[PDB]
């Protein structure tokens, strides 16, 4: 093929899009609604328009390279369509920059100032109550700032096929949102938040706990304990301008207490609490041999799909809670035994990559005596916003570090962030269990990496086993629905409901479109993980010392008695 751009000729055998071309040869083209490889079919943005001579105006994010093509990106009759189309947007959004939350990182502000288009006529809503949705415990919609790009869609579509997002019909007017305009709550949804991410603006963003927090903080009589996820450390630093696969535990610890935080946990600790209770079950599962296979159940958004979807799979989830709530129960229980803390003064605050641990911690019956095990949750850009609020200079904080009563962690809580990280920790303990001895060789590289479904076999105590990691929640789609599942006999199963584990979650910083070309999000998250792991000297949930204490002095052997009372959770069909 024989390509004219610019003036410039190009000879190439590709077969690819005129978009990708340019993009790989260093040729700017503009794009909007082009995203995980889709556009919006139905209604093209046409932000990615180029001229194509003897044709005319075509989008080069859908259209073919052909031999003999002379391509013009940047010529008057293209600037206008581009800066019209925009000008068209803006006259369907509320321009106030100002109050906004996507306003350092927002991708139609910079479309805007690059052509400088203005609207024809603001849009300046009197009432924002019709155009926004807070219903749900984890989402929320403000249709002010909807480009109507379908982003959010194929989003939904193919990291879940759910399709819990569509268009919508509203009034004789185009929407997004759920079934029916229903609250996503009350819809096949699994709450992940993989919208969120997709989106360009502020339209979609998480239910907001900030005020739980603040008002905890400001209450005399409240001690606000905090406990950040695996997932936290390793992507909080991209919002601070850091870079990517930057470990900064040190410098939140001591954020967080420059904050107000009476008490610097780590939900690490509760990774370690579960895996104790987990590798427990799964070894008294096999002396019983069954019920095969076991679930994981630390993913609420796997949860969801398996109520939503599988019901007849709950029977067969970990009984043992997530590490977020099972650290919470014990924050109620166990830690006033040794601080003298009046419980019902005990609040209890989590950072989070995800929207849908919102939903759990608000689940009804996630509580005991009238105490949540969990009283707020806020995500890792929420995190990052109260930082910025307060005007403390992350980038430049000391390391500091969490209070070793329910702080410490083993490197096999610290990998839970990272799809096949639970997987690998629970069989370090389970293994050790069942054969009662302490094994050397504790790494499992195959549940690794970013591979749809994964699978390994294991030797527990005189025996095989079969293990698989579902990665993704349209993954467990399709590890169900092609009969994967009945082609062998399985005994424990991963799931996670976005691609790529907690590290890749709904509620973690927005990336633009292209540093995704040039940075694996995903990989470069959950190398920092790893690193830690191997770093630690402790890599075994059960080699936890302050966790071994409180398992000695208060609620005694894992996966029975006490134990199995508060530190477990029952999902039942109805
Ligand atoms: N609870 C819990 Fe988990 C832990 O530990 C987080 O905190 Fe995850 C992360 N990062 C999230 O959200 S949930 C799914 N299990 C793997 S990691
Ligand atoms: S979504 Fe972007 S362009 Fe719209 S108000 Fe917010 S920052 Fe400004
Ligand atoms: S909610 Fe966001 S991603 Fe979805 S159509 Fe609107 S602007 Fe696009
Ligand atoms: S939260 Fe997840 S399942 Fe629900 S609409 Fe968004 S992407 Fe789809
Ligand atoms: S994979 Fe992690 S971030 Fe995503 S929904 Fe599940 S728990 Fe939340
Ligand atoms: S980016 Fe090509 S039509 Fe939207
Ligand atoms: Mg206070």
């Amino acid at each position: 093929k024989t390509i004219i751009i610019n003036g410039v000729q190009f000879n190439t055998d590709e077969d690819t899009t005129i978009l990708k071309f340019a993009r790989d040869n260093n040729i700017d083209i503009s794009a909007l609604c082009f995203l995980n490889n889709c556009n919006n079919d139905i209604n093209k943005c046409e932000i990615c328009t180029v001229e194509v001579e003897g044709t005319g105006l075509v989008t080069a994010c859908d259209t073919l390279i052909e031999d003999g093509m002379i391509i013009n990106t940047n010529s008057d009759a293209v600037n206008e369509k581009i800066k019209s189309r925009i000008s068209q947007l803006l006259d369907i959004h509320e321009f106030k920059c100002g109050p906004c939350n996507r306003r350092e990182n927002c991708e139609f502000l910079k479309l805007v100032i690059k052509y400088k288009a203005r609207a024809s006529k603001p849009f300046l809503p009197k009432d924002k109550t019709e155009y926004v949705d807070e219903r749900s415990k984890s989402l929320t919609v403000d249709r002010t700032k909807c480009l109507l790009c379908g982003r959010c869609v194929n989003a939904c579509g193919k990291n879940t096929e759910t399709y819990a997002m569509k268009f919508l019909n509203k009034n004789g007017k185009t929407i997004i949102g759920a079934e029916d305009e229903k609250c996503f709550d009350d819809t096949n949804c699994l709450l992940c938040g993989q919208c969120i991410i997709a989106c360009p603006v502020a339209a979609l963003s998480e239910k907001s706990h900030m005020d739980r927090v603040k008002n905890a903080l400001n209450a005399p009589e409240k001690h606000v304990i905090v406990a950040m996820a695996p997932s936290v450390r390793a992507s909080i630093g991209e919002l601070f301008n850091m870079g990517f696969g930057v470990d900064v535990t040190g410098k939140i610890y001591t954020a967080l207490r420059q904050l107000g935080f009476d008490k610097i946990f780590d939900i690490n600790f509760g990774a370690d609490m579960t895996i104790m209770e987990a590798a427990t079950e799964l070894v008294q599962r096999i002396e019983n041999n069954g019920p095969f296979p076991m679930f994981t159940s630390c993913c609420p958004g796997w949860v969801r799909q398996a109520e939503n979807y599988y019901p007849e799979l709950l029977n067969n989830l970990s009984s043992a809670k997530s590490p977020q709530q099972i650290f919470g129960t014990a924050s109620k229980t166990y830690y006033p035994s040794i601080s003298g803390l009046d419980p019902k003064n005990v609040f209890t605050v989590t950072v989070m990559p995800c929207t849908s641990k919102k939903f759990e911690a608000d689940r009804p019956q996630m509580e005991k005596d009238g105490l949540r095990d969990i009283d707020a949750v806020i995500t890792t850009r929420e995190l990052a916003k109260m930082i910025k609020d307060a005007k403390i200079p992350f980038a430049k904080l000391e390391d500091s570090e969490a209070d070793p009563a329910m702080g410490e962690y083993s490197g096999a809580g610290a990998i839970f962030g990272a799809t096949g990280g639970v997987m690998e920790a629970a069989l370090r303990s389970a293994k050790d269990f069942a054969e009662n001895a302490e094994l050397e060789d504790i790494e499992y590289k195959q549940v690794r990496g970013l591979n749809g479904i994964k699978e390994a076999e294991v030797e527990i105590n005189n025996n095989k086993y079969n293990v698989a990691v579902i990665n993704g929640a349209s993954n467990l789609f399709k590890f169900m629905k092609s009969g994967m599942i009945n082609e062998k006999q399985y005994h424990f199963i991963e799931v996670m409901a976005c691609h790529g584990g907690c590290v890749n979650g709904g509620g973690q910083p927005h990336v633009n479109p292209k540093d995704l070309e040039k940075v694996d999000i995903k990989k470069v998250r959950a190398s920092v993980l790893y690193n830690q792991d191997e770093h630690l000297s402790k890599r075994k949930s059960h080699e936890n010392t302050a966790l071994v204490k409180m398992y000695q002095n208060y609620f005694g052997k894992p996966g029975e008695g006490r134990a199995h009372e508060i530190l477990h959770f029952k999902y039942k069909k109805s």
